[PDB]
């Protein structure tokens, strides 16, 4: 669960997820996969605060939130897409005061604004699709 966690990866932020905790996620991007997903997640079945959804066919990063059944604006805009067929990842998310704070491999990806009203009502790491973990930090 913090080395080699299989997909789906399920885990609990204990407590929420309160402003200043820094969240780590290792991978690699299968040559032959297609799309995975990192969910900020209220509870194991309710709102998704930060959907991270990087997309190997068109090479699009797509933030987004799921909040009552809904799923809101995209936003796509990055500087660089480090989730390259066959690319190992390092990635830092941050959960801010008003924004998530997302790196990779020590560069700025980008900010999530927060939509949800949750500080803390984000208590469930949820990582699925086509990506290989070395290494979750929660
Ligand atoms: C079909 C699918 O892939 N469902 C996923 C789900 O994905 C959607 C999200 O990535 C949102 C984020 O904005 O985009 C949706 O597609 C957009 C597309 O980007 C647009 O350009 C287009 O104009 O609109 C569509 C529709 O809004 C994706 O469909 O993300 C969740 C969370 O990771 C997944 O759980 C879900 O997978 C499915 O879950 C279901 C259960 O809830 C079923 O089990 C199903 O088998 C899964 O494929």
């Amino acid at each position: 669960p913090t080395f080699n966690p299989p997909v789906p990866y399920f885990g609990r932020l204990q407590g929420g997820l309160t402003a200043r905790r820094t969240i780590i996620i290792k991978g690699y991007v299968p040559p032959t996969g297609k799309s995975f997903a990192i969910n900020f997640k209220v509870g194991s079945s309710g709102d998704i605060a930060l959907h991270i959804n990087p997309r190997m066919g068109n090479g699009t990063v797509v933030r987004n939130s799921l909040l009552n059944g809904s799923w809101g604006s995209e936003e796509k805009k990055i500087t660089h897409n480090p989730f390259g067929p066959g690319q190992f990842f390092d990635l830092s998310i941050r959960c801010g005061l008003d924004r998530f704070k997302v790196y990779a491999n020590g560069q700025h990806l980008f900010d999530f604004a927060h939509r949800l009203s949750a500080f803390q009502r984000v208590d469930t790491l949820e990582i699925q699709g086509d990506v290989t973990l070395s290494y979750v930090q929660i």
